[PDB]
C-alpha cells in the first residue's frame, strides 16, 4: 500500500519541495490516512498549547497536517504554514452532516488565502463505509464545490479505514503536482 503510493510521487522527483497541507475539521480522518499512506514517520509537534500539527516527511515531499474549524480565532496561527503550498488536500467526513457547512467555509475560505491560490485541490469525501454516507456527489453540493473557479480541483470517495480511494487520490494529485510549474 505505502509502496504504491509512494511510487506516485517518484513523479515529481525534479521538484525542489513538494509542500502538502491536509486540513479538514477534527474527526474527518486525516491522521488515519496517514499512518494509512505509511509514507514516512508521522512526527507530532506542538508550535503552541493546543495547536496540534501532524508532519510527514520523504524525499523532497512533505506534509503538514491540522484540524481547521475549532478555535477560528487561532486561524491566523495556520498561516505559517501556506507560503508555497503545492497542493490542498481536504478531509471531510462524509457522514457528518451537521459540520458538512463548516466543512465547506473552512474549505472555501482556505483556498481563497493569497498564498493558496495555485493549490492543486484534493478533497476526500472519506468515511463513505458508512450506511447513512453522504454519497460523493451530496458532499460535492454541499461542499459547494462547482463554484470553485480557475482552480484545478477533484472529490475523491474514501474509507481512510480500509484505505480504498487513497492510491486513486493520490494518483490524481501527484499527476497534477508534476505538471503544475
Ligand atoms: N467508519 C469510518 N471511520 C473512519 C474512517 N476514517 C477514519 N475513521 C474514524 O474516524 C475518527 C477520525 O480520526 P482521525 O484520527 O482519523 O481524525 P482527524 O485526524 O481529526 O481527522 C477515528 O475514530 C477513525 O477511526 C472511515 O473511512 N470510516
Ligand atoms: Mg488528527
Amino acid at each position: 500500500m505505502g509502496l504504491y503510493v509512494s511510487r506516485l510521487f517518484n513523479r515529481l522527483f525534479q521538484k525542489k519541495d513538494v509542500r502538502i497541507l491536509m486540513v479538514g475539521l477534527d474527526a474527518a480522518g486525516k491522521t488515519t490516512i496517514l499512518y494509512k499512506v505509511k509514507l514516512g514517520e508521522v512526527v507530532t509537534t506542538i508550535p503552541t498549547i493546543g495547536f496540534n500539527v501532524e508532519t510527514v516527511e520523504f524525499r523532497n515531499i512533505s506534509f503538514t497536517v491540522w484540524d481547521v474549524g475549532g478555535q477560528d480565532k487561532i486561524r491566523p496561527l495556520w498561516r505559517h504554514y501556506y507560503s508555497n503550498t503545492d497542493g490542498l488536500i481536504f478531509v471531510v467526513d462524509s457522514n457528518d452532516r451537521e459540520r458538512i457547512d463548516d466543512a465547506r467555509e473552512e474549505l472555501h475560505r482556505m483556498i481563497n488565502e493569497e498564498e493558496l491560490k495555485d493549490a492543486i485541490i484534493l478533497v476526500f469525501a472519506n468515511k463513505q463505509d458508512l450506511p447513512n454516507a453522504m454519497s460523493a456527489a451530496e458532499v460535492t453540493e454541499k461542499l459547494h464545490l462547482n463554484t470553485i473557479r480557475e482552480r484545478n480541483w477533484f472529490i475523491q470517495s474514501t474509507c481512510a479505514t480500509r484505505g480504498d480511494g487513497l492510491y486513486e487520490g493520490f494518483d490524481w494529485l501527484t499527476t497534477h503536482l508534476n505538471n503544475a510549474k
